[PDB]
């Protein structure tokens, strides 16, 4: 008899859910769904996800991959995603712990370090903070990349306000050393003839990394843009489906794909978009935009993949904008030291939920019967 | 006019929706059936928000939009709750004139030709034949739709022969003037597709749906570019890019939204119009008998590349049971194999309040 799945749990808050699986043998393995409406995917999981993994093989994550959205083909998009990642991420947990090796191993790497970019979130913050407050995060943790926004999200050619823009890109170059990479996204704000004017004026200011120059789900639309500049342009991290990663990568709408772990539905599917991506000669850098587990998934993939990319999305946002992300963990794996962050040789993901924030939060439990 | 408040009466598997002005006008329309409870609550997180205060008789705004504000959701519950909220729109509009929505999209009351959908793999084809004869008899039908393959059944078939015996056998029972329909629900690869699409062929069934994986364009583009059967499909397809590609690509002869999977009257109509310009007809999907029938009913006695007939599902309490009972007066009533869209402002029906009591009820208030 393999070890089957026996019980299928979830930890969840508005935020974050947690999803811990254990074996009719009793072990265990802790892993996350996507952040944002955590409650709502927590119920897809239940619902949607558990009924078809419940007495299967724990260690055959292919299956269970494979199967779930077709036996849910009336629910194409994100929540089942969403939901299916939790599995995924707790069983290569599972897997990790059984083994006594962290998950980069299973997946052809090895434990250590990983150049982190410092990544801004905001909109909000004049070009002249974001210069002062990447520089001084320059100084303290030695980040030697930093990713900040430009445009406004979806905004269909408009900016935040006027002129955020042209002031910003410059603003930031000047305070920062030709040592220092610089990336930008525009979180899908032009379309494709503004998009390209504006990429020349990144151009101008040794700007590296063009992250979604226009709406997302308008492949052309990108293309233009990637074939009309010399700056990579990058993308892919609402992008859910395979079909339409295999789509994007033939067409090679951006020079760089960026799939977020949790979004597109866990390790498993995410190492299938990052082949596709090195058989047509792209580097996969994926999106990790906060500090709940998605980072460190996104770690442990850096640490093996054979066509990483330059370096790993970290969040430098604090309590005012994630103020969700505190105290998930009983130790951060998130410690940052010259610019870099550590995978480190524990079994697993390496992490424990803090109980702190497992005491107060709505239970759900599958059970096999 | 402003919206006013955004309510759902639930359970697992329906969810309607009310919406109230400020100045109490009142429309009802339905999202899409099955975990309608979980819609539910993405309508209230994620749609809700950005309607509330809002003009309630500019629904392009908010169909529009509301995508684009939930850009990380792309997919299936985002769409489904915003159809909810779209036909409610409607039906209140369509109160506020005095017209039933097919006269507000173009249309006119009347009736629209039927065919009996039949949904099970279960049924041996020899008792699919007398269910169908039988229905024939009793309300006129004259086109029936059966199944094919195993659902997503990745090139097998239900039991071993089922499809090469169904096929003739039905063809068998029916007079020549009944069209006869066929849905593979996405069972073959494309050259299984076509070998089977060449038996369908010969055997006078007219219209061959979903043959292949429905997420695969090219697939099923093969199967359309090699069979003279029409190949149809899209009943999944929530996505206005992806329809785009479909019908640019020429992948079917014959779309097939579903008005509530696909997010609403408005959305349906853009896809029908992309079809409509490249010559294709619009066979809407339409699988029970909750609202989405009669969604279809208006949508095809109003769209000028209307398809053959409404899709109108013969399954009974056995396997739907939970869509007795939803309406005061079932606006159901098959004559002569045809439904019938009234002259009755909106929608034209009002849910049951027996069904009402035992909801889940949750409202959005604007503040
Ligand atoms: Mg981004
Ligand atoms: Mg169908």
């Amino acid at each position: 008899q393999s070890m089957k799945i026996a019980d299928i749990e979830t930890f969840a808050n508005e935020f974050v859910c947690f999803v811990k699986v254990t074996t009719d043998s009793g072990e265990t393995g802790w892993g996350q769904v996507a952040p944002y409406y955590a409650d709502i995917t927590a119920q897809v999981l239940h619902r949607q996800v558990a009924p078809y993994a419940l007495g299967k093989p724990a260690l055959d994550i292919d299956y269970l991959v494979d199967i779930i959205p077709e036996k849910e083909h009336k629910f194409p998009g994100s929540y089942l995603r969403r939901a299916l990642g939790g599995l995924d991420t707790a069983l290569w947990d599972l897997r990790g712990r059984l083994e006594g090796k962290p998950v980069c191993e299973l997946i052809g790497g090895t434990p250590g370090t990983v150049r982190a970019y410092g990544s801004s979130m905001k909109r909000d913050i004049t070009p002249k903070d974001e210069a002062a407050r990447l520089s001084r995060l320059r100084d303290r943790f030695g980040f030697d990349a930093f990713k900040f926004r430009i445009g406004a999200e979806c905004g269909r050619g408009q900016d935040e306000w006027p002129g955020r823009t042209e002031e910003i890109v410059p603003t930031i170059r000047a305070a920062m050393d030709d040592s220092v990479a610089l990336l930008v996204d525009a979180n899908s704000c032009y379309g494709p003839e503004q998009a390209i004017e504006v990429g020349k004026m990144l151009e101008q200011n040794g700007i590296s990394h063009y992250e979604e120059p226009c709406p997302y789900w308008e492949y052309e639309q990108t293309q233009q843009v990637t074939n009309a500049l010399s700056i990579d342009v990058t993308g892919g991290e609402q992008d859910c489906e395979l079909q339409n990663w295999r789509r994007m990568i033939e067409m090679k709408a951006v020079d760089i794909v960026q799939p977020d772990i949790c979004y597109l539905g866990g390790i498993t599917r995410t190492l299938r978009v990052a082949e596709m991506a090195h058989k047509a000669g792209l580097p996969c850098t994926p999106h990790a935009a906060n500090l709940s587990m998605v980072t460190l998934f996104t770690m442990h993939l850096l640490r093996a993949i054979p066509n990483a990319g330059k370096y790993l999305e970290f969040s430098i946002e604090g309590e005012d904008y994630y103020p969700w992300q505190d105290d998930l963990f009983v130790a951060s794996p998130y410690e940052i030291v010259d610019g870099k962050a550590t995978v480190t040789d524990l079994p697993g993901w390496g992490v424990e939920v803090s109980p702190t924030w497992l005491e107060t939060s709505a239970h759900q439990i599958s059970t096999w019967q």
